[PDB]
């Protein structure tokens, strides 16, 4: 989980926040400021302690509407020239109002612990599992804290999904994220 | 690193690995068949052990340069509408002359291992780290045997550049498994 925390901020926060605003600027030119509130001016990292990480947010819950692409970042990175990083910004809504707009993303290394945690030789528990990613949670956060970059540029949301599944919604837990920044 | 051969596998070849003959079949339509050798339809994962994941193929080795992109893959993944994966194609020289061609890239989360070998808090030696490069190498390796996608789509290129002198031709490395 140490290792997962490091690599995720090395593997891709160290390559993508530095020039994410100058991304925002020219959004914001092009789109008539739909990213006004300095509150979307940020990148939101979904951290399901679920350990789960679905591809869609519109399919998990329908009032996480996908609005945009920022601008494309082309980065020249490890034998790939011009490596193409897309993000999306979407809409989430409240009883069919549009109560909010900003750029959601999962942690994708959190997929690891899940597959990891189903190994028939070095499996573990649900609940070993639910411990390390926290551990992976706070350690991102000791190695963020020291990038003057990092805390203006994204923000971390976590949460777990009870047994079910239902009695909760994501748009609800992004949209009282923003509300309460 | 057991972590990072686990996250390398679930979260990009996973994904990357099926679409990938059909878009070496629509580039050679479009790239008068420049990719025809059977030697030429694998992605070749570099993998060096001392850990240094540089940016640019060109400038490690004047040997291998750039040609073009493979056409991407579009793919909704963790939140990312129509995610962009990209894939480069590099000509390998001899001699001054042109003698192969295949879709080369580094192998990313290496680049872990040697920032936590930097790191003056983490006490994680030179030696220390080459035992995690190999673990990861054999972890990754045990991964892939085990998967059907693996057998025809993907090339784990493992080498040992020593830290000083010339002696290590990255390209020959290439040129080798590129013809095996
Ligand atoms: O290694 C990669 N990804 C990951 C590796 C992890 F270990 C992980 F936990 C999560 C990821 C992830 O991408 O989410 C990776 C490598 C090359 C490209 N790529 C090259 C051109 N276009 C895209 N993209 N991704
Ligand atoms: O997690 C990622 N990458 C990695 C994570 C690792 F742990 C690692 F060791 C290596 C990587 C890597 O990408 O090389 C990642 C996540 C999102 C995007 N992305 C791209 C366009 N929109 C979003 N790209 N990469």
């Amino acid at each position: 989980a140490h290792g997962l925390a490091w690599s995720y901020y090395i593997g891709y926060l160290r390559l993508i926040l530095p020039g994410l605003q100058a991304r925002i600027r020219m959004f914001n030119q092009l789109h008539n400021n739909m990213l006004s509130g300095a509150g979307s001016r940020r990148l939101y990292i979904l951290f399901p302690l679920d350990c789960g990480v679905p591809d869609n947010l519109s399919v998990v819950d329908p009032n996480i509407r996908f609005r945009d692409m920022l601008p494309q970042q082309n980065i020249d990175r490890a034998g790939i020239k011009n490596r193409v990083y897309s993000n999306s910004v979407y809409e989430i809504l409240e009883n069919g109002q549009p109560a909010g707009v900003c750029i959601l993303e999962y942690a994708t290394p959190l997929q690891t612990l899940f597959a990891m945690s189903q190994d028939a030789k070095a499996g573990f528990s649900r609940e070993d599992r639910l411990e390390q990613a926290k551990l992976f949670c706070r350690t991102l956060e000791e190695i963020l804290e020291d990038v003057p970059e990092s805390r203006n540029n994204c923000r971390l949301i976590v949460y777990q999904e009870p047994t079910d599944g239902n009695s909760f919604s994501l748009s609800q837990e992004v949209l009282r994220h923003i509300r309460q920044e």
